[PDB]
């Protein structure tokens, strides 16, 4: 009862339905692996159609203390405190929770995003203030009778489903490959190999992963170390040659467009990334198409065409695997087994040439250690 349980619009977030308060308020929160702070608009806003109101929740707890937390892409600062919250469309269980009522915000909410709060998923070491304020599912196994383990399938308006305590086997295909959490903090794993197309792209395995590498379904883009993506655009530009697009498209800062339904998908790679698997020098490989990394950007005024963003993007803080590498299999966040699990989705994407995979094992003979730390 919990497939399709999810929803979301490109680029600004999939989200799930909740309820705090008491009486129930219902709200949509977006689901974040990149953090660990459940937070909610508690006051009005510009873009928010709906917020938490304390005042009427006879529940509601005050914590006296307030909170700030700023991601890649915004921030918000806010009051905390406890209260009940359960999941319509998943495990039919109430909760006592920690919840950041967010009272101001800048670059956070998004307009016409449809929704108005923020699951972190990630574990209580990434929390702010600290450690000390547990994490929303953590609240959730200790008081209920739910297995210590969630998956995602999020698809490419969108959907998906967050299954709550369990896989469903019916929302992948073929082998599960599972790779290790390095660290429990944020969804941390290690990248040992990287292709562009079946060329590696010969780096010292350590780059892939530094300063770490993680799983962060709360970001929109394949975020890369700015080695690894000065060779990756490289190395993309030369398998499109045959088209030349300008500097800014490369920079995510510009829309390429085609005549609706001829996007020339062939002249661009597809993407190998392969993480480290259960056993010494041994990984999987999960393939990422340009219908992944090429997001589509719906716009009525453009509709003669199909219009995307160039999805992998520089960055300074490691490898971010985001939703537009998340779209297309079904990933299986095992904390109770501290580690992670990809396979192909129900909703993977292909065309008549390629398809998304997850393959392995692969073996290699290098013997050193790709974690940066
Ligand atoms: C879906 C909206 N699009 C995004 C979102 C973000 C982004 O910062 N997402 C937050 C959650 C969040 C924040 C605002 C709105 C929705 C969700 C995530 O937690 C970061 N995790 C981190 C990176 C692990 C940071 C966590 C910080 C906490 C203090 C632990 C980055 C994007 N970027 C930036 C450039 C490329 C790209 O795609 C695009």
């Amino acid at each position: 009862e919990m497939v399709d349980n999810l929803r979301g619009k490109s680029g600004q977030g999939y989200y799930v339905e909740m309820t705090v308060g008491s009486p129930p308020q219902t709200l949509n929160i977006l689901v974040d692996t990149g953090s660990s702070n459940f937070a909610v608009g508690a006051a009005p806003h510009p873009f928010l159609h709906r917020y938490y109101q304390r005042q009427l929740s006879s529940t509601y707890r005050d914590l006296r203390k307030g909170v700030y937390v700023p991601y890649t892409q915004g921030k918000w600062e806010g009051e905390l405190g406890t209260d009940l919250v359960s999941i319509p469309h998943g495990p039919q269980v109430t909760v006592r929770a920690n919840i950041a009522a967010i009272t101001e915000s800048d670059k956070f909410f998004i307009q016409g995003s449809n929704w108005e709060g923020i699951l972190g998923l990630a574990y209580a070491e990434i929390a702010r203030p600290d450690d000390s304020l547990e994490p929303f599912f953590d609240s959730l196994v200790k008081q209920t009778h739910v297995p210590n383990l969630f998956s995602l399938q999020l698809c490419g308006s969108v959907g998906g489903s967050m299954i709550i305590g369990g896989i469903d086997h019916s929302l992948y295909t073929g082998s599960l490959w599972y790779t290790p959490i390095r660290r429990e903090w944020y969804y941390e794993v290690i990248i040992v190999r990287v292709e562009i197309n079946g060329q590696d792209l010969k780096m010292d395995c350590k780059e892939y992963n530094y300063d770490k590498s993680i799983v962060d379904s709360g970001t929109t883009n394949l975020r890369l170390p700015k080695k690894v993506f000065e060779a990756a655009v490289k190395s993309i530009k030369a398998a499109s040659s045959t088209e030349k697009f300008p500097d800014g498209f490369w920079l995510g800062e510009q829309l390429v467009c085609w005549q609706a339904g001829t996007t020339p998908w062939n002249i661009f790679p597809v993407i190998s990334l392969y993480l480290m698997g259960e056993v010494t020098q041994q990984s999987f490989r999960i393939t990422i198409l340009p219908q992944q990394y090429l997001r589509p950007v719906e716009d009525v005024a453009t509709s003669q065409d199909d219009c995307y963003k160039f999805a992998i993007s520089q960055s300074s803080t490691g490898t971010v695997m985001g939703a537009v590498i998340m779209e297309g299999f079904y990933v299986v966040f095992d904390r109770a087994r501290k580690r992670i699990g990809f396979a192909v989705s129900a909703c993977h994407v292909h065309d008549e040439f390629r398809t998304a995979a997850v393959e392995g094992p692969f073996v290699t003979l290098d013997m050193e250690d790709c974690g940066y730390n």
